[PDB]
């Protein structure tokens, strides 16, 4: 089906048989999208193996894909027991999951979780203090991974542990048992998908559900919600709240160290709203406008999901172009967030973009770090609050500086995760 | 997912891992269904490999599966360039194909084809005459296969050839290039379906389309109908009108020879409506009530499609039982057509079942030789007329008797086609 886009008069790189365009992935998903946007412009088509993928960059078309024609045509992502997971689930079954999980992520239910995750903010500082007193730079991912792992367990299960100081709490190690060659192989060869996580891990969770069959799990329990449906959601939660939270935090702290003006200016906002290391609260966080700007700006530079995808369930025509059924429509968020067409000096870190003065000039469909429409990121409010509560406690206590080992400029990982090439390592000084 | 039916409280044979229930196929699809109906009764569940299949035998439930909830839940068959074929096509794309082909199979367009296929009835007789004069029995499949191949080409393409006397007319041989180990392997292992007809054959057809891109093909041309969409339909047509037509004709002539009372009684109906070997016409065929009864009764005994299947697209509850999504619902036509619950002496051949006196007692959802609902057999009227026009010319000229080589009782093929175990071979005498 390599002839498809040329049959539609849609430009794009020339697919090779079988491989499609995946050989262009050597520069990384995101550079491909950026090279692609530069030369083909506003729409282009490429092949993930034999799978055609249509990339759109027009905000009207995007709104039509993510919001307008969502339930009708573009309801699902491509599929590539976890078929129950809300992100993989499809059509009426996704709808069902989403409707049952929508109240679990209310602004409401977040305010109740704030005293819980705040506490792990206090734990991050002590671990940070341990290293700062040593006098020497830190590998952010180990203390932000420890923080993010601690938070996500007790939020989804209510087990109070300390990843960084409790080596093998039996729940700790099994949580660490998470993990590409696969993806690339499957992108070109998804035709071995109907052939193939440790059965060991699902059990201890499906088991662990019992101790609650007696956290998200309760709010979820609050067609019947199959216990194993419940397990599929928690695993999606654990991966979401782990890998994303620690990565974004690394990216923020790198931007704060390389811009001491922003960091100290953020430290001032924290010191006025929360005088003398006052404990962060839910209403308080929502007051810190410059913190909101610092977070949104780091997510503009580093949208960890990179792309947003929808399958075209039927032959349709949106805003004047014909989308055949089975085409994957792709919104290249990364490339869009760095497009001189919509952003000034896109490579620069300028939190003032999102000022109450300039936030209104921003097209919500160009800026999609959490996606948009009914199928956008459900854990958005929680993710933002999880990260903001960590930054507050940290900048209430420390200031961060680059070191000889700080990789400046930060280079991105060549693979399919959005993470630093080299781990962010910064000097930590107690204020 | 072998635990699924026991989790639903649905009885059925005990699946083995991987294999599911396919080891029960040794007796043949149809006997399995019949053994199954006998012991589990009105609903049962079995596994084609890992694929759960729910068999229903209640006429209300069947109506709900084939007619009521067709477009909503049970729109497609299981999928196991031919994705364009109308029988394999799905949802709005099937709808599109069906709507474009509906007028091609009108009662109207059939009346125009009658002079065409009548002519090949005259050809069958000459070939039959050749063998009858020899004085000796005939292998029905060779002269009914020749007839059915001749008819289907000129109906779908308008090429006047004589399969039995033209050895290798280039269109003849390529048509013969049609053809189970696959099915069974794929039933248990459909998980290699995303890995795999001669590319040679599609070409000569996709090519041949040109000579008409300048028959069904025109009526079809009479979203755009992709030339290759056109090719997918014709191949479905060629297989339909070949293998089914010749098989049913064999089955009819076997029932006519083993019941000379019916055959001579059918010969009388033909001689009154069509005096002195008068040429059959469209209005004339539709007058032969006992011919209609003989055909319907042979199709009751021998529904060549055997089963009717629908995939459950979403979790629903029909007439009081819960059908989860992705379950294949199966209506075991064969077993239903031979169920003492609805038929008297089901093994007997009694065309009087369908008399104008007793046809009204017949439940259209128990008797589904062509299926029912929007997705029933589209070539039904044409198939019936194709066979009736052949029987008329034949019984206008010959009477058929069993021989030493006539396999009485007729045993059925153990495989997955519905055909005689041994080829029907009958003595042919000129009247
Ligand atoms: C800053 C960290 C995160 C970012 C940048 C992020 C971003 C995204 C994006 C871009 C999408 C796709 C939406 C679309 O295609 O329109 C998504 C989906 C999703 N996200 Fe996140 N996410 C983050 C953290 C989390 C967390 C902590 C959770 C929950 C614990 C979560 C739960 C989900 C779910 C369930 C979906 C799928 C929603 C659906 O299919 O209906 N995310 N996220
Ligand atoms: C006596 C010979 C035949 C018999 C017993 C027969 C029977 C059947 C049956 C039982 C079905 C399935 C319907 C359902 O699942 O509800 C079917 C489908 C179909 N039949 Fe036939 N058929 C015969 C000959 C033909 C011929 C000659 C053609 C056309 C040339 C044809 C075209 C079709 C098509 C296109 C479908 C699929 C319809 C759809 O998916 O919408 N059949 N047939």
């Amino acid at each position: 089906s390599h002839g498809l886009f040329k049959k539609l008069g849609i430009p794009g790189p020339t697919p090779l048989p079988f491989l499609g365009n995946i050989l262009s992935y050597h520069k990384g998903f995101c550079m491909f999208d950026m090279e692609c946007h530069k030369k083909y412009g506003k729409v282009w088509g490429f092949y993930d193996g034999q799978q055609p993928v249509l990339a759109i960059t027009d905000p009207d078309m995007i709104k039509t894909v993510l919001v307008k024609e969502c339930y009708s045509v573009f309801t699902n992502r491509r599929p590539f027991f976890m078929k129950s997971a809300i992100s993989i689930a499809e059509d009426e079954e996704w709808k069902r999951l989403r409707s049952l999980l929508s109240p679990t992520f209310t602004s409401g239910k977040l305010k109740e979780m704030v005293p819980i995750i705040a506490q792990y903010g206090d734990v991050l500082v002590r671990n940070l203090r341990r290293e700062a007193e040593t006098g020497k730079p830190v590998t952010l991912k180990d203390v932000f991974g420890a923080y993010s792992m601690d938070v996500i367990t007790s939020t989804s299960f209510g087990v109070n542990i300390d990843s960084l100081n409790n080596p093998q709490d039996p729940f700790v190690e099994n949580t660490k048992k998470l993990l590409d060659p696969f993806f690339l192989s499957i992108t070109v060869f998804p035709f071995l998908i109907p052939i193939l996580f440790p059965r060991e891990v699902t059990n201890f969770l499906r088991k662990s559900v019992k101790r609650m069959k007696e956290d998200f799990l309760q709010l979820m329990i609050d067609k019947a919600l199959s216990d194993l449906e419940l397990v599929a959601q928690s695993i999606i939660f654990i991966f979401a709240g782990y890998e994303t939270t620690s990565s974004v935090l690394s990216f923020i702290m790198y931007e704060l160290a390389t811009h001491p003006d922003v960091q100290q200016k953020l430290q001032e906002e924290i010191d006025a709203v929360l005088p003398n290391k006052a404990p962060p609260t839910y209403d308080t966080v929502l007051q810190m406008e410059y913190l909101d700007m610092v977070v949104n700006e780091t997510l503009r530079l580093f949208p960890i999901a990179m792309r947003l995808e929808r399958v075209c369930k039927k032959d349709v025509e949106i805003n004047g172009m014909f989308i055949p059924k089975g085409v994957v429509v792709m919104i290249p968020s990364y490339a869009l967030h760095r497009d001189p067409k919509y952003w000034t000096e896109p490579e620069k870190f300028l939190p003032e973009r999102f000022s109450k003065k300039n936030k209104d000039n921003i097209d919500p469909y160009i800026y999609t770090p959490f996606g948009s429409g009914p199928r956008n990121c459900i854990g958005m409010r929680f993710a933002l609050m999880n990260m903001k509560l960590a930054l507050i406690r940290v900048l209430q206590n420390f200031s961060f500086k680059p070191c000889k080992e700080t990789q400046i400029p930060l280079k991105l990982s060549l693979g399919g995760l959005l993470q630093p090439e080299k781990p962010v390592v910064l000097k930590v000084e107690s204020r």
